[PDB]
C-alpha cells in the first residue's frame, strides 16, 4: 500500500503521480525531520506549527530534491507552509517528467 493514512482514504491503480502520493509521502520525511509521530501531522497545517524551525526547514529541503532528483530550497517552506501546497508543485513536475 503506497498511502496508508492513519484514518483517511487510500487511492486505487494510480500509475500517475497524485497529489495524495507526494502530500503523504512528505507527511513521513516532515514528522521524521521535526522528530515526531506521523499521527501528528495534518495536510493543512504549517510546519512551524509541528515543530519546522528555520534550519529544519532548509535542510529538509534537500530530502525532497533527493528524493524526486529535483532543486528546490528553503524558499519552498516559506511559499508552500502545508503538506498540500508543498506536494502540489512537485506532483506537476513528476507528472511532467514522464510525459
Amino acid at each position: 500500500s503506497g498511502l496508508v493514512p492513519r484514518g483517511s482514504h487510500m487511492t486505487p491503480q494510480v500509475n500517475q503521480v497524485n497529489l495524495s502520493e507526494i502530500k503523504q509521502v512528505l507527511k513521513q520525511q516532515l514528522a521524521e525531520a521535526l522528530y515526531t509521530e506521523e499521527s501528528e501531522i495534518a495536510e493543512d497545517q504549517k510546519f512551524v506549527d509541528l515543530g519546522l524551525d528555520s534550519i529544519v526547514g532548509v535542510e529538509w529541503t534537500t530530502t525532497i530534491n533527493q528524493t524526486y532528483n529535483l532543486n528546490l530550497k528553503a524558499t519552498k517552506l516559506y511559499d508552500y507552509p502545508t503538506l498540500l501546497e508543498l506536494s502540489g508543485y512537485i506532483a506537476q513536475i513528476l507528472s511532467s517528467q514522464g510525459t
